[PDB]
């Protein structure tokens, strides 16, 4: 309905108190009977709303669906983000973000319950199941040189890891430079892109995909053994709204660190949170592949690699597989 988001927002704003049907009706200038119809539909979509005679309605729990009216509250109180766009389905939040950033200096994020053309690094297919993951693109406006893209990627990794770690009883680790793992399971892939020229960055677009509630059966058999979800490591129901709130918190925290701190001030923290050490790694580099060991991460965020032949490498980025 036309007023479903408006009603949902009123319910959300008024927690933990009940709000009467009459008061919603007056707030939105619609009838009591249209308020009731909207609320029945919200409950049908899986909103847990307690309704009590003479008292009104209390929103108790939201379903695994993104609602614009709720997310609007997140951006209203955000010092970072001007707005969000929320979709049930699109080709890709990253395509959408890249179109929406043109011609303005707004900071914003784009969420979709489902992506039909999710793409990771090297245009690889990213599986984006409806109602099972956070598929999001974040657009930010750092006033910095284009070479700073690499350090942004390192800072944001730690924020995403921290947000996920709050909900996982199991160790969450970063694989440099672009993924998050729980044990052998990839729980998140992110990538950082930019629009830029020699005078500076016009926008950062960080595309973030986080598996929230997949069971193992919900991953294609080709990736099942290398994929996992937060829910598979959380004894409690993962609430996607609680999680998003924590994720935006950490993104903002790490973005402000990115603007103010050298990478050397988080380099040790990064190293202790990574899962690339003390193991043979497989590198892909255009048409050639080689094996090696990660020796160090230097003050600039470059990986120091000693390959199979004993030769050292210093890498701004790499395409790394475990085995
Ligand atoms: N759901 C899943 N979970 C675990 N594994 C899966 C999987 N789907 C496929 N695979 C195996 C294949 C991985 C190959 N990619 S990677 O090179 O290893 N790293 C990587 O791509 N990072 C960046 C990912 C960017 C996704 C976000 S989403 C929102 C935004 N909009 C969009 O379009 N992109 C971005």
């Amino acid at each position: 309905s036309k007023y479903s988001q408006d009603v949902l927002q009123l319910l959300y704003k008024n927690k933990p108190n009940y709000i009467s049907g009459q008061s919603i009706a007056e707030s939105l200038n619609i009838s009591r009977t249209a308020v009731k119809k909207v609320i029945d539909q919200l409950k049908l979509e899986g909103c847990k709303i307690d309704s009590v005679n003479h008292k009104g309605h209390l929103l108790q729990q939201l379903p695994d669906i993104w609602y614009q009216g709720i997310i609007d509250q997140y951006t209203k109180s955000s010092a970072l983000f001007d707005f969000s766009e929320v979709y049930d389905s699109i080709d890709s939040t990253q395509l959408a973000a890249k179109k929406s950033l043109v011609g303005n200096q707004s900071s914003f994020f784009i969420l979709s319950d489902e992506q039909t053309k999710g793409r990771g690094r090297f245009n690889r297919h990213w599986s984006s199941s409806k109602g099972q993951g956070l598929w999001m693109s974040v657009v930010l406006r750092p006033n910095v040189a284009f070479s700073m893209i690499s350090k942004f990627n390192l800072f944001i990794a730690l924020g995403i890891r921290d947000a996920i770690q709050h909900f996982s009883q199991d160790e969450v680790k970063v694989k440099w430079p672009n993924d998050i793992y729980i044990d052998n399971g990839k729980v998140c892939g992110f990538l950082t892109e930019m629009v830029a020229n020699n005078d500076g960055i016009e926008a950062i677009i960080c595309g973030i995909g986080i598996n929230l509630t997949q069971q193992l059966e919900n991953f294609d058999e080709s990736i099942r053994h290398r994929a996992t979800s937060i829910q598979l490591h959380d004894k409690n129901k993962l609430d996607r709204y609680q999680f998003l709130e924590r994720l935006l918190q950490e993104i903002e925290k790490r973005y402000n660190q990115f603007l103010t701190l050298p990478f050397s001030e988080i380099r040790e923290e990064y190293i202790a949170a990574s899962n690339i050490w003390n193991r043979t790694l497989l590198f892909t580099e255009n048409d050639k592949q080689f094996k090696g060991q990660a020796i160090d991460l230097d003050y600039d965020g470059y990986l120091i690699v000693r390959d199979e032949a004993g030769e050292s490498h210093r890498l701004i980025s790499a395409d790394i597989d475990f085995g």
